[PDB]
């Protein structure tokens, strides 16, 4: 530690309590449960706007880790309000599992299951149970995961959507050409994610097996072998349909390895795995870090270099945890860096507001929501709570 990294801490500290869980809290939806699904760039909830399950779902993470670290009986409240609206109104009481959106008074909207959403649910649950003891959301958390892995797992991964009623289908997700995407790594990645932290707080050899076979899928088909990179969208035998290097989700996959990593009991898989995610964090650094923050992506040839709020979350984090690992100070440089970037650059300086979707290439703000499917407290809000564990 340091003082510059015990600063960094209280600075992010501050920073989830007096921006990020105020926000939050103010889309709590009194009227008719969970939270409002929309809020525009000029501040403007749509109150009717649908709402997603997997924001309703990152919404119970982010409010039940708040309780764990920081003891706030106020976001254990927050994180009841969610996860009320999750049992009542996105779980499938016919056919398990969890809807892929409703209406803003709860009406499905649409009743397909996507992995996507089952591990989210997997991920908020789990911490809710931590939080709350509520046995439901254990029960709920532990049948989501034996769903997808009785349903929905395949030899090479795991089949991404279905019916209602569990019957397999073509996936939503598309390429930027329009094909269908029948292994995507966000998909998988969120499914290591949902399952370390299932396996952290229960610690049963079916979920160990499970969350070692995911790492393994990572290590053996995700990873581009001497890149540094993961595959982003594969047709089904993990084939990429583009040449699409995700700089953001390589640095998140960076950590997240890394961290279920120390719950593997196979040592070599172990020590392959942490290799793995260093040699990302690297590569990173060298490829997308340019002295302030990390860009967005490559697509062939096509550098987007819009700078996007939760590229740049997952960055500090994975940074700051390459740092831990090595102590090599160009990591923390970076994680440091890139938060200050944040500060002057996403951090929303109007009132009431929180963390801009991104900004340009030239640094100016883009038209683009503050809350939508899509735009959570979860990336912005786990770097706050992760560097609050790891300091
Ligand atoms: O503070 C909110 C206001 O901020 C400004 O930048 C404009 O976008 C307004 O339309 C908006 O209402
Ligand atoms: O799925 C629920 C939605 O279905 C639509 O057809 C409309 O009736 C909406 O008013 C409603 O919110
Ligand atoms: O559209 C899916 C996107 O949703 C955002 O909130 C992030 O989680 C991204 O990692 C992801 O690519």
């Amino acid at each position: 530690g340091s003082m510059d990294i015990t600063r960094f801490k209280e600075d992010l500290k501050a920073h989830l309590e007096e921006k990020i869980i105020p926000f939050w809290q103010s889309l709590k939806d009194d009227e008719f449960g969970g939270y409002y699904g929309y809020m525009d760039f000029n501040l403007n909830i749509d109150r009717k706007a649908q709402k997603g399950c997997i924001l309703n779902s990152r919404i119970l993470w982010f409010f039940s880790a708040c309780y764990n670290v920081l003891k706030s009986e106020k976001c254990k409240e927050m994180a009841f309000h969610a996860f009320e609206f999750l049992k009542n109104k996105f779980w499938d009481k016919e056919y398990e599992g969890l809807f892929w959106s409703v209406s803003h008074k709860g009406v499905p909207v649409d009743v397909t299951k996507h992995v996507y959403v089952q591990a989210f649910g997997i991920y908020g649950l789990s911490e809710y149970y931590e939080a709350s003891g509520d046995e439901e959301a254990l029960h709920m958390a532990k049948r989501l995961f034996e769903i997808l892995e009785t349903k929905c797992k395949r030899e090479n991964g795991y089949t991404e959507q279905f019916e209602r009623n569990w019957q397999e289908k073509e996936n939503r997700f598309l390429s930027e050409n329009g094909v269908i995407a029948s292994k995507t790594m966000n998909t998988h990645l969120h499914v290591l994610e949902s399952y370390t932290n299932l396996y952290r707080l229960l610690k049963l050899d079916d979920v160990y097996e499970a969350l070692e076979w995911i790492v393994r899928l990572f290590v053996d088909k995700i990873y581009k072998k001497g890149t540094g990179h993961f595959k982003v969208f594969c047709d089904d035998n993990w084939n990429e349909l583009i040449k699409a290097v995700s700089y953001g989700f390589d640095i998140e996959a960076s950590w997240l390895l890394d961290q279920a990593a120390k719950y593997l009991k196979d040592e070599k898989l172990k020590e392959e795995v942490e290799k793995l995610a260093l040699e990302v964090a690297q590569i990173t650094l060298k490829e997308a870090f340019d002295g302030q923050s990390l860009i967005n992506e490559m697509i062939e040839d096509r550098i987007d270099r819009s700078k996007i709020w939760w590229v740049e979350a997952e960055t500090v984090v994975g940074f700051f945890n390459a740092y831990q690992k090595t102590k090599e100070e160009k990591y923390l440089d970076a994680a440091i860096k890139t938060w200050e970037f944040i500060k002057e650059h996403l951090v929303d300086r109007r009132k009431n507001s929180e963390w801009l979707w991104k900004v340009n290439e030239d640094l100016e703000a883009v038209n683009m929501p503050i809350v939508e499917q899509w735009k959570c407290p979860y990336h912005n809000g786990r770097m706050c709570l992760e560097i609050i564990k790891r300091v």
